[PDB]
């Protein structure tokens, strides 16, 4: 009688949220693009754009500022579960039936493909689409975050590791479910599941993308693709940069080689690996110390004036860097989005603060309210002219979706 529609709260524990409110990404999505529309269109963008991993956060940026600024037609791949009767999707899912629903509004191509983007099945949907509608693609962005991967050839499965490398770490964090300040010890990795993680977020599937695309022609010249990447404070070196995650992040460094090889012998292509700072993602999340160190970045940067969130960095990164005139690269060859995070000033605020705080004075020291906030967001909670009290329909269809 009623049973097709629901009231959908967040059920939260720890960083997992089991539920996602359709309207309410509907409109997060929406204050996204309206964020990109009102800074203005980006000069000199690509006009036909593969984003893998499109559905939240950073990728589910990147599709938006290149649609949306850049003028794109977009194709995305993400991994995502549609909804059901009683059982709200994913966010990613209700992202991107937002995302086709406001480019259409806007005559924009928006198709996409939900699946194991690590497989060979989905790398030829991927190709088959490309080829009908938009002939080659410009751009390629690569923005995947997954704990695991199925290597496409083997059938073997690696797992991510999150742990140090070398020593053990004292490792401090913010347990958000009873609001405590504690730590733990983490065990350094085996070297089997340093190489598990390099196979899962390292370069090796990014350049089974390009070289796929590349060997059916769907590649068209002067084109580029970024791989995302995060190098830091010094304060997550230990669980970051210098640990499995990090010999992953390293090997993007590696691949950007070979790729960047195969990409300039095709009519002058490249490749590039692109730094952007902390934000409170699905992924970062579910890091350790990640919510504790947010929770004091936020503060720290609200009052130098210089918070972001996803929409904001990946404007910025392809306005100035991706597009731009005046680029901002590192010694490396990166592409560095990252510098406000960085800068020497706010990481000796971020450690002096690290070492002040207590379960008592959590909301004095830290933005943890803000950490909260953006968190529930993700999930398309809390969103400004949602009305959480009305039922809603959680079986949210999109067209032009196909699926693996
Ligand atoms: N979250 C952060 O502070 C930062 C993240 N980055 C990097 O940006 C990239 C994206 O991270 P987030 O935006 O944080 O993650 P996210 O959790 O918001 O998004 C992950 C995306 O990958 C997709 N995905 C995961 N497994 C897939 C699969 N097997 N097949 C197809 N799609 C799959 C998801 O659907 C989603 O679209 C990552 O490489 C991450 O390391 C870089 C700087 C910092
Ligand atoms: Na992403």
């Amino acid at each position: 009688s009623h049973m097709l529609e629901m009231i959908i709260k967040p059920r939260v524990r720890g960083f997992i949220c089991v539920t996602a409110h359709p309207t309410g990404c509907e409109a997060n999505v929406k204050k996204q693009i309206d964020y990109v529309t009102t800074e203005g269109p980006i000069a000199n963008g690509p006009k036909r754009v593969l984003v893998i991993g499109a559905s939240t956060g950073y990728g589910l940026a990147a599709r938006i500022t290149a649609a949306f600024g850049c003028g794109a037609d977009t194709l995305g791949v993400f991994f995502e579960r549609p909804g059901e009767e009683g059982k709200p999707g994913t966010s990613g899912w209700y992202n991107s039936a937002a995302f086709h629903k406001f480019a259409a509004q806007k005559g924009l191509y928006a198709k996409s493909i939900n699946g194991d983007a690590f497989s060979d099945e989905i790398k030829q949907l991927t190709i088959d689409a490309i080829k009908q509608d938009l002939g080659q693609v410009d751009q390629v962005i690569y923005s995947l975050a997954s704990p695991r991967r199925t290597h496409p050839k083997t059938g073997e499965v690696f797992n991510s590791a999150l742990k140090p490398i070398g020593n053990a770490v004292n490792l401090r964090g913010l347990d958000t479910d009873k609001e405590v300040i504690k730590e733990s010890v983490l065990q350094p990795a085996t070297q089997s599941e340093i190489d598990s993680t390099v196979a899962v977020m390292g370069g090796e599937d990014w350049q089974m993308w390009i070289d796929a695309l590349l060997d059916a022609g769907v590649l068209a010249e002067g084109a580029q693709t970024t791989a995302f990447t995060y190098l830091g404070e010094k304060i997550t070196h230990d669980i970051y940069w210098n640990g499995s995650i990090g010999a992953a992040k390293k090997d993007l460094d590696q691949k950007v080689l070979a790729i960047r090889e195969s990409l300039a012998a095709h009519g002058g292509g490249d490749a590039r690996v692109s730094v952007l700072k902390a934000v409170v993602t699905q992924a970062s999340s579910a890091i350790p110390m990640m919510p504790l160190y947010l929770s004091l970045l936020f503060k720290v940067m609200k009052e130098k004036g210089t918070h972001e969130g996803c929409i904001e960095q990946v404007y910025s990164l392809y306005k100035d860097s991706l597009c731009g005139d005046s680029p901002h690269m590192d010694q490396e060859g990166r592409l560095r989005a990252d510098y406000k995070e960085l800068d020497p000033e706010v990481q000796n605020q971020v450690q002096q603060l690290w070492d002040q705080v207590t379960n008592d004075n959590i909301y004095q020291l830290t933005d943890f309210v803000g950490y909260k906030s953006e968190f529930l967001n993700l999930f398309g909670f809390g969103i400004d002219g949602v009305d959480y009290d009305a039922d809603v329909n959680p079986d949210v269809k999109i067209p032009n979706l196909i699926q693996g």
